[PDB]
């Protein structure tokens, strides 16, 4: 078994998942983002990173994603995988 492919990035989170996952994240965002209602494929995580960046300076989008990849089956290995480098001095444990 090889080593490597550690180059994650907490903006990759969009570019990682397929175009096709991708425009429904760009849906459940459509209302707080207010993307358009017809335009929303137009869009480019590149677009929509930047928007995310300065509306959830928390994390960027990273969490909003995230979520988005936990209700589906084939993207719950990944959110997992993203959580991990979100957090950096653990949660806020209440």
């Amino acid at each position: 078994g090889s080593s490597g492919s550690s180059g994650i990035v907490l903006l990759r989170g969009l570019e990682c998942i397929n175009k096709h996952y991708f425009s429904l994240f760009k849906s459940l965002l459509a209302r707080d983002l207010n993307l358009e209602r017809d335009n929303q494929e137009q869009y480019t995580t590149i677009q929509i990173a930047n928007m995310m960046e300065e509306k959830f300076p928390a994390d960027s989008g990273l969490g909003k994603l995230i979520e988005f990849c936990e209700e589906v089956p084939a993207l719950r290995k990944r959110a997992e995988i993203l959580k991990k480098e979100r957090s950096e001095s653990g949660p806020s444990s209440g």
